[PDB]
């Protein structure tokens, strides 16, 4: 199959102090708790952080004004009292049996000045230039937590185009799950001494030019902490 499409509002405009609800629809029918909906916020300069996962579980440190739920046949993120710093692009991700599928993202605009209410690191190298047909080994160094206690995800962004889930590794086990789209193009591995996750992209091509993020994932919870992304450019 793999014809499932996730759609979100293109844009929403609000003011400080208002209640805004972003929704996430599945093309296959209703969104269910078996879609374990995740919500991720992109602030300017491609800074990602996960807010919600498992429909309603809250990421570490996410402000009280955010909450997740199912509303009718959609997943929904509600901001109860929007603040100017909430101006961002919000992406949902739905689980479809063996892969995550990201929506297109909602750009939230917060108009007018206002008020509002006021550790773990993943370290990725900024860039990598590769020659066609070669490989790259991408690193993601985790610090601040027990490395083997959390899964690690990899996400591809061709910027402007969208987000695509590549796959997942359990550091404790070495067990992997790959998006079929990348099952032979990508291999996930770890080094537990150095607490480093690695993704190898075999025999590259021009489509492969993108930013690749690693993201810490707690099963049933959020894709919470993200690396800065490695910009991989292919010489053409």
């Amino acid at each position: 199959g793999s014809q499932a499409v996730v759609t979100q509002e293109s844009a929403l405009t609000t003011s400080p102090g208002e209640t805004v609800t972003l929704t996430c629809r599945s093309s296959t029918g209703a969104v269910t708790t078996s879609n374990y909906a995740n919500w991720v916020q992109e602030k300017p300069d491609h800074l990602f952080t996960g807010l919600i996962g498992g429909t309603n579980n809250r990421a570490p440190g996410v402000p009280a004004r955010f909450s997740g739920s199912l509303i009718g046949d959609k997943a929904a993120l509600t901001i109860t009292g929007a603040q100017t710093e909430d101006e961002a692009i919000y992406f949902c991700a739905l689980w479809y049996s063996n892969r995550w599928v990201f929506g297109g993202g909602t750009k939230l605009t917060v108009l007018g000045g206002g008020g509002g209410s006021g550790q773990v690191q993943l370290q990725q190298p900024g860039a990598e230039l590769v020659k066609p047909g070669a490989s790259v080994k991408l690193s993601c160094k985790a610090s601040g937590y027990t490395f083997t206690s959390y899964w690690m995800h990899w996400v591809k962004q061709r910027p402007g185009r969208g987000l695509e889930w590549i796959g997942r590794i359990d550091p404790n086990s070495g067990g992997t799950k790959y998006n079929e789209k990348f099952k032979s193009k990508a291999t996930l591995t770890v080094d537990k001494p150095s607490s480093t996750a690695y993704m190898q992209l075999s025999s590259l091509t021009s489509e492969d030019s993108a930013v690749y993020y690693c993201a810490r994932y707690r099963v049933y919870y959020a894709m919470d902490y993200w690396g800065q992304g490695t910009s991989v450019t292919v010489s053409s």
